[PDB]
């Protein structure tokens, strides 16, 4: 159930204060279906058409975030025909506007951020930028003990330049291991262990950034972010 103060809206789209909004409100200038409004506080609603001097403003909707625990069988964008997105789990109105912050693989599963804010977005993709992602990976073979010394260093991914920026390892069993690296390259994780002689049989994220998989979010299900969540994702 959007929706926002007359003030504010008038505020937002010229560029002005609220309460130089409110002066123009009540100055005649603004009109909502036609009819002129005077009242500031007024409540607009989505169906509501605005309009400034005769002018019509359109309603920018405010943007949206989410948290989805991605599961198996279904990919993060329309690239591919041959699978259902992701948006097959979320009831959103307009969810085609959604888009991934960071992308998973078809067997992939964990943490996905949707949103519809791509300055937001970009901040956290950027290949330029460092944000941390970490991953619980179980792999077909015993890790080496040299491995987390390897990462640390960093390894050369087959027929790439650059070797891989410094990743930290935790064991937690012979063959599930949480790896975190501030990289976005593609198919990173699975090139990584593949350099080293292993090979990974599954993958799931827990992080990024700020944010972490909620404990208790079954596969399909998602949520909106909260405030805080949105505020420091990285
Ligand atoms: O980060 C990574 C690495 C490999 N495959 C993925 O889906 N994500």
């Amino acid at each position: 159930g959007s929706h926002m103060r007359l003030d504010k809206f008038i505020a937002q789209q010229l560029g002005v204060s609220r309460a130089i909004a409110g002066r123009e409100i009540r100055g005649n200038r603004v009109t909502v279906d036609g009819e002129i409004v005077r009242n500031a506080a007024f409540k607009l609603l989505p169906e509501h058409d605005v309009a400034y001097d005769g002018n019509p403003l359109a309603q920018q909707h405010g943007p949206r975030y989410f948290m989805l625990n991605k599961p198996q069988g279904y990919v993060c964008s329309t690239d591919d025909p041959d699978h259902p997105t992701v948006l097959y789990f979320l009831d959103e109105p307009v969810a085609w506007k959604l888009h991934a912050a960071g992308r998973l693989d078809i067997d992939t599963t964990g943490l996905v951020l949707m949103t519809d804010d791509g300055q937001w977005s970009h901040r956290i993709t950027s290949p330029r930028h460092h944000c941390e992602k970490t991953y619980l990976v179980t792999l077909e073979s015993p890790v080496a003990d040299d491995t987390a010394e390897q990462f640390a260093k960093g390894v050369q991914l087959h027929n790439e330049k650059d070797l891989t920026k410094p990743a930290v390892l935790e064991v937690i069993t012979p063959t599930q291991v949480r790896l975190t690296i501030s990289e976005g390259r593609y198919h990173q994780v699975k090139r990584m262990f593949a350099a080293v002689g292993n090979h990974v049989v599954e993958l799931h994220r827990e992080r990024i950034g700020g944010i972490t998989l909620d404990a208790d979010l079954a596969p399909g299900e998602y949520r909106p972010l909260t405030e805080e969540e949105i505020a420091s994702v990285v």
